């Protein structure tokens, strides 16, 4: 089947640990430095986000607009004013910016007060991250590659994005580690069209994507029927019964983004295959305490 | 004229950040893995501990006995029973153990619940740490090298001198003199360091019971340290007051306080005017300094 799933499939005593944006709680998110830390912490699977620049470069960042809370200019000053769209910026323009730390006077910055504060850190190209990962050979981590389609609907552009992402995955020969992951289920269908050998992972989050109000099948049922290999529900949306239903349909379930100790502990007991977390060490330690492992 | 002090001296815009055992809140303490992480997190100074094995190897571990909360046997199970004395073990025997994580059931484990949990990590030789540090070249960190004497040698003056010589042989082999500071609670040992290596500054740890006879002494800690010939005074943070810090600065000393982890303590120490803060949480400390408009370079 899909050998990429071997790093994400759980067992009775095994719950996988996936580093969210690398390890946002410890290092600046979606940075090569953060990803290197995460792998050095023994984490075997990484989640990260891919968006496209104006000049067709896949880059690793979560927001479609560069957030003032996260971004400094070449002078070292936090950006102010309009948050600029990644889609309207060339790579070169993005590269001049610094995403090495957070502004501790902002609500977002105050969420992650223990994160290191680095300077002169660039938004990476997807190719840079893949090249890094490929160098580790058989120890390359599993990649939950979150595709973020430009919300400003053009199928041509969406197909171009998927094609650009795949060109990088293939260039670095990361097919055996790569999972295409998204809230955009139509985009996942396009992933499957251009890359039938890469598994697809379906993100879900209940309100308060599918029409959560009108749908008559369960989320796991909908994912299986769409052709997905993974169902990734927000952790407040998980029950042991829903996990069991997904497993009966042959799906792998990874939940996110679980950071509080009581929430990690609770999720580990539900049977989820793995936990996406901003705090991989914290998660490792809770799993060990419960007699579980992640390798 | 000690060039090593350039990375430990503060100034109006700067409070130095010293990584305690690397970054014990994030990575297993006193490990090459944790030291590399610390340097990748932009920390420019490291504190770590050195103890002698039975076969005369300076190794990087915090105490003269091995703690059950951070040590696993050759099968992977936590040590139980009486602590083992490092001076009575060969380096090979020590190396057979695993120090890659902490036992989360324990008091000590609960102190650092977010530390990564690694397997297959052994206690490194001092030489290995110095090789790693020297590899960064001009970006090599400043080193606050804590000599941890074993009270069993307290009447073995030759053995104590041998410890100092062994540590220095390593420092010299890796050309780390320009970054090394000799640091200890054992003030007599610091006298021996100065005699064997007058080129390396000496740093005097203190911690009040509430070393010297804290109940008997009549001069201040800063005065006692300046009089002993030290360049740094490193008091435990609960013992620090701004008046004691200014008294120390007036005597020409650098003041590094330790081990400061809670946000309100980090902030209060920055405000006393200390030259630097030794912390288990360098990122937390960095963020508080940035919030205060300060930096660590
Ligand atoms: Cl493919
Ligand atoms: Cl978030
Ligand atoms: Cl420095
Ligand atoms: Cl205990
Ligand atoms: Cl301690
Ligand atoms: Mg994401
Ligand atoms: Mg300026
Ligand atoms: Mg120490």
């Amino acid at each position: 089947g899909f050998s990429q799933l071997e790093g994400l499939r759980g067992h009775p005593s095994v719950v996988r640990v996936i580093g969210h944006r690398g390890a946002r709680g410890v290092m600046p998110e979606n940075t090569l430095e953060g990803f290197a830390f995460t792998l050095a912490a023994g984490v075997r699977a990484l989640e990260f986000d891919v968006v496209m620049t104006a000049d067709g470069v896949p880059v690793v960042t979560h927001n479609h607009h560069l957030a003032n809370a996260m971004t400094r200019d070449g002078q070292g000053h936090w950006l102010t004013g309009a948050e600029r769209q990644v889609a309207e910026m060339t790579y070169a323009e993005i590269r001049a910016l610094d995403v090495g730390g957070l502004d501790g006077r902002t609500v977002y910055g105050r969420r992650f007060p223990d994160q290191a504060f680095l300077t002169g850190i660039h938004v990476p190209r997807l190719g840079e991250l893949l090249d890094l990962c490929a160098g580790y050979g058989d120890q390359a981590p599993y990649l939950l590659l979150e595709l973020k389609s430009d919300p400003a609907h053009d199928h041509a552009a969406r197909a171009e994005m998927v094609a650009a992402v795949l060109a990088d995955v293939r260039r670095y020969r990361m097919e055996p580690r790569t999972v295409m992951h998204s809230f955009d289920w139509a985009l996942l269908g396009e992933c499957r069209r251009q890359a039938p050998d890469l598994p697809t992972s379906y993100l879900s989050q209940l309100p308060e994507g599918p029409d959560y109000d009108r749908m008559t099948e369960s989320l796991p049922q909908a994912v299986a029927s769409a052709g997905g290999q993974l169902w990734c529900p927000y952790f407040l949306d998980v029950t042991p019964e829903l996990v069991a239903e997904a497993h009966d349909l042959g799906l792998i379930v990874l939940t996110w983004t679980v950071n509080e100790p009581e929430d990690i502990r609770r999720m580990a007991t539900t049977g989820v295959d793995g936990i996406v977390t901003d705090y991989p060490g914290r998660t490792q330690r809770i799993l060990i305490d419960m007699g579980l492992s992640w390798t």
